[PDB]
């Protein structure tokens, strides 16, 4: 049992400081990681001794604070377990930092390998004295192209003393890239020496660089290089194969087939996938890359003995989270019970082909193999291509299918109709057309005598830089991409449909290549059938332009459909998915949900604030009506997500557009289900959902349904992302409620009572929403680890999103705990804190996805320079807080319910 000695300063204030110092440290570390090499961020923060000092100090502070709080005399078992998870997790992390080592390994078909080469960099000294065969020492060094760090080292080896000092290093490009050449001074015994030492890249310490001297200490060796470590067993591989979606170079799967050789003289076989691993003898093997000649494999290995302590830690943390969320006592149930008491040739053919519904009804269902490897119904392909050519959804009364069919069959018209959109005056003037943009036409961009006017500009423009684009260059590259798309359509190379010939990898051919292959093949039968299809369909189109029956071309479309079902392989999707995809394209909810969300939120906020400004409660009818309406709209939303999941055949939260849709879903879930009792929570939640769907629909995000990267194919995709991105819903709800309670603070005029109880209830609602958000963020982060311990190769490596998730955990832990240290002001300080704290989450999402490098790039993009808009928004927030500060005095434990309380 602890006694209260002067050394026991342990009290919450010390935990808030420690968490603050830790958070600032990791932040500065992450920005150093960008302005200097990652080796400079391993230095100064992550591998620095004082960081381990902070870790042990934090553990001791957890023990001291729990002893001083009389946690064990009271029951509080849930808090004890939850909090003990941290003490374990930290122990496991320490064990891994001290005993666990990492390695990379290279293997070639038929090669046997029993040694692995470290990824860090070492300097090696060996001494031999005529007495004493060898002594050997290794020292780690943090120097490369971007950082220099003088080594100073004093050691005793043969038993005499030795010193080494190092100056700097130049990067001369003497063949091997830049053979690193470094200069050094030594003292051994009285002898003092000056020496030049050189290494190859991240490869073996070759003999040539190995440099040996024989003055004091007999004969001595010095080298600078990568270390090699020797396995007790041995490995051989006999395959590397990777499988790329049919019809595309996009790699779907990476595979190795591997045999394991040991005095268990029967070999043991295993096969390996990007998201699968091997465990043998205490070693774990993942698969990262492969030799560029596609017959060599690269593996990463982690002998991390701290695995099981950290996993038990994660299990304790999850059990504690569930326990505290269902505990009868504790903060969450107390706030729930509190809130329960409160009240709160043919140029006019457009119109001709507009009415072709009888044709398009079948045309929209012929499958096409997109260049991404996925098989699309032609409706989706037509939508994508036309919405890329013409920025408006409909070029004329023609829907996308009609205009696609028209520009396919009558290039002589549609290449001279103004449709290719442009948004730059300099581009239009350099083309010699009038200033009015007006969707320039395909024929206008090159001359019969000429080649292609923009060619000279794009070759100058594209390679320069994404980060300092110009209003001219942006539209130049964009219009070039659009013209390339149009050329693909006019050539017919996009209709990779008519055959499913089983010659290539599995790729479906386009019609002219189809005819060529059928002619190359003695399959004249197929050639003449395809010719009949072509002739019938073209004649039917001609008839439909000059008349109006269309049944001929519709029958030809039915013919190509039945040819699909006849010749196609296992790639053919069932008609159910085709129907689902066409429905999701026609009645896409995510474009329609955005505005009604915002407008309903605004009107409901106005109605509720009118009541709170007065001293009358809002009539139940209004709550019931808006609640049922929001619930119907939420059901429509979740059905939209369900259809995207079903048609994608993968979880619909994996490519940073879906992620925005799922954050919207989590935000609306928080308001509709959990906090349904309160009007202001529902208002804030629906407002958040609307705003984030609008941001997603700003057009920067790519919304089309693509196939998964191979790494993402793990089951953990369903649990890591879902919980992590659900956290942002509740945290954004906390942000919105913070702004709302600050406005309520402004309204307070000491004549009004309702305002006071309103703020007092909003504080608790914000607090419990923050509890839920934190818990989700913590659990999702750590489980994600359990997933990064299979995909990447280590469960924590201080990656740029890893560290910022931890920063967010730290900030919200500070905000939740500060209720223990700052009495009297509590509602206002908590409001301010819950408003400012959301900057950590906005950073962890946007900044880490765009403005910082890292491995978790599953949702990244090119960094546009930060808009001053956000700076003005932050200035507005800070001004609002300063103004609200004038009325902050309203203690938390007030008294008279109804009259107040
Ligand atoms: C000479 C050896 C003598 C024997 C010593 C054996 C060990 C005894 C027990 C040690 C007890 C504490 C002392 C150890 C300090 C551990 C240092 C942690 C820093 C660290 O490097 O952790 C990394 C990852 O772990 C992580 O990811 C941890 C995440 C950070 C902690 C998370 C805390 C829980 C969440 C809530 C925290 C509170 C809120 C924070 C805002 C390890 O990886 P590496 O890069 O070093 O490995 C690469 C080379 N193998
Ligand atoms: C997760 C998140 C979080 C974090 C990070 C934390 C972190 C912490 N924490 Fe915590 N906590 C929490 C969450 C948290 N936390 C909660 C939720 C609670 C509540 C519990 C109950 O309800 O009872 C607490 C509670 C608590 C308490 C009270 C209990 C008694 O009875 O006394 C204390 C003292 C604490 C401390 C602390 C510390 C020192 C730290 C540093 C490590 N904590
Ligand atoms: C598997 C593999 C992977 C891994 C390993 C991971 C790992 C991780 N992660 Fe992750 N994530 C992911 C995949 C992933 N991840 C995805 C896919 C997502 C969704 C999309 C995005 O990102 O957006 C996420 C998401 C996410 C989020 C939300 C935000 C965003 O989204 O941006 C967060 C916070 C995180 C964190 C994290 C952490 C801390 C970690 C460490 C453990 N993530």
């Amino acid at each position: 049992m602890m006694n209260i000695i002067k050394t026991l300063f342990c009290s919450m204030k010390m935990v808030l400081l420690l968490i603050g110092i830790y958070a600032t440290a990791c932040g500065i570390a992450t920005f150093i990681e960008k302005y200097e090499g990652t080796l400079a961020a391993r230095l100064w923060v992550y591998d620095a001794f004082w960081f381990e000092i902070l870790h042990i100090w934090l553990v001791a502070c957890l023990i001291g604070c729990f002893i001083t709080s009389k946690a064990w005399q009271r029951k509080k078992y849930a808090s004890l377990l939850l909090h003990a998870s941290f003490i374990v997790i930290i122990i496991g992390a320490g064990i891994t930092r001290y005993y666990g080592f990492e390695g990379l390994m290279n293997l070639r078909e038929g090669q046997s390998v029993n040694f692995i080469s470290t990824n860090t960099h070492y300097i090696f000294i060996q001494i031999k004295n005529p007495q004493g065969d060898v002594e050997s020492v290794r020292i780690p060094t943090y120097i490369d192209e971007k950082v220099n760090h003088k080594i100073n080292q004093h050691l005793t080896f043969f038993g005499k003393p030795l010193t080494l000092h190092t100056e700097e290093f130049t990067a001369k490009q003497v063949n091997m890239s830049e053979l690193f050449i470094l200069n050094a001074s030594i003292d051994f015994l009285g002898k003092n020496e000056k020496t030049l030492i050189m290494r190859d890249g991240n490869n073996a310490p070759t003999k040539e660089n190995i440099t040996m001297l024989e003055i004091e200490g007999y004969k001595i060796f010095l080298a600078w290089g990568i270390d090699n470590i020797a396995l007790p067993f041995s490995i051989k591989l006999k395959k590397f194969e990777l499988e790329r979606y049919p019809g595309s170079n996009s790699p779907a799967s990476y595979t190795s087939e591997v045999e394991v050789l040991d005095g268990q003289n029967p070999p043991l076989p295993f096969r390996i996938f990007m998201n699968n691993v091997l465990d043998y003898g205490g070693y774990r093997f993942f698969q990262s890359s492969y030799h560029p000649d596609e017959k060599g494999s690269i593996l990463s290995v982690n002998n991390d003995p701290g695995k099981t302590p950290t996993y038990i830690g994660y299990a304790m943390l999850i059990l504690g989270v569930i326990w505290l969320l269902f505990d009868k006592n504790g903060r969450f149930a107390t706030l729930g019970r509190f809130l329960k008491t409160q009240k709160f040739d043919i140029p006019s053919m457009i119109k001709a082909l507009a009415d072709t519904s009888s044709l398009t009804n079948d045309f929209d269902r012929i499958l096409v193999q997109d260049f991404g490897g996925r098989i699309k119904p032609m409706h989706t392909l037509a939508n994508e291509y036309i919405h890329k050519l013409t920025q408006q959804r409909t070029f004329k009364g023609l829907n996308p299918s009609q205009v696609f069919l028209g520009m396919l069959f009558y290039p002589q018209e549609w290449q001279s109709i103004q449709m290719i959109a442009t948004k730059s005056p300099k581009l239009r003037q350099i083309l010699g057309l009038d200033e009015n943009q007006k969707h320039i036409a395909y024929i206008d961009v090159f001359t019969p005598q000429g080649q292609y006017i923009l060619q000279n500009y794009v070759e100058a423009a594209n390679l320069k830089s994404p980060s300092l684009r110009d209003t001219f260059e942006k539209d130049v590259i964009s219009v070039d991409e659009r013209i390339n798309y149009a050329f693909l359509i006019y050539t017919g190379q996009v209709l990779r449909i008519f055959p499913d010939n089983k010659s290539p990898n599995n790729q479906w051919l386009y019609p002219l290549q189809a005819i060529s292959s059928a002619v190359a093949q003695d399959d004249t039968k197929k050639a003449k059938e395809l010719m009949q299809i072509y002739k019938k369909f073209a004649q039917g189109m001609q008839q439909g332009i000059n008349t109006h029956n269309w049944q001929e071309a519709a029958q030809a479309t039915r013919d190509i459909r039945t040819f699909q079902q006849n010749n196609g392989g296992s790639l053919l999707i069932s008609p159910a998915k085709v129907d689902s995809e066409i429905w999701l394209n026609l009645y896409n909810p995510f474009y329609q949900l955005t505005y009604p969300y915002i407008f309903i939120s605004i009107v409901l906020f106005i109605i509720v604030l009118v009541g709170i400004l007065k001293n009358t409660p809002t009539r139940p009818l209004i709550h019931k009506v808006f609640y049922i309406l929001l619930f119907a709209l939420f059901i429509l939303h979740t059905c939209g997500l369900g259809l995207r999941w079903y048609v994608s055949e993968h979880a619909p939260w994996s490519n940073a557009y879906e992620s925005m849709l799922y954050i919207a879903w989590a935000a609306i879930l928080s308001g509709v289900v959990f906090f349904r009792r309160s009007n202001l929570a529902l208002c804030a939640s629906s407002f958040l959902a609307g705003m984030t769907l609008f941001v997603a629909n700003l057009g920067d995000m790519d919304p089309q349904i693509g196939n998964l990267m191979p790494v993402l194919k793990s089951y953990w995709l369903n649990i890591h992302v879902s919980v992590i991105t659900a956290s942002y819903g509740f945290l954004g709800l906390c942000f919105m409620l913070g702004l709302i309670t600050l406005i309520m603070f402004l309204l307070r005029n000491e004549k009004r009572s309702q305002v006071d109880c309103s703020i007092l209830s909003l504080s608790a609602l914000n607090e419990m929403s923050m509890i839920l958000g934190l818990f989700l963020l913590s659990v999702g982060n750590f489980l994600g680890g359990i997933w990064a311990n299979e995909s990447w190769g280590r469960y924590w490596g201080w990656d740029s999103k890893e560290t910022w998730a931890l920063i967010s955990i730290g900030v919200y832990a500070i905000i939740l705990h500060l209720r223990f240290v700052v009495p009297k002001n509590f509602p206002f300080i908590f409001a301010s804190a819950s408003v400012i704290g959301f900057f950590s989450v906005l950073m962890t999402y946007f900044g880490v996805n765009y403005y910082l490098t890292g491995m978790h790039s599953y949702a990244a993009g090119e960094a546009e320079p930060v808009p001053l808009w956000v700076e003005l928004m932050v200035a507005g927030i800070i001004l609002l807080i300063i103004i609200a500060s004038r009325k902050r005095v309203l203690d938390m434990p007030h008294l008279h319910h109804h009259h107040h309380h």
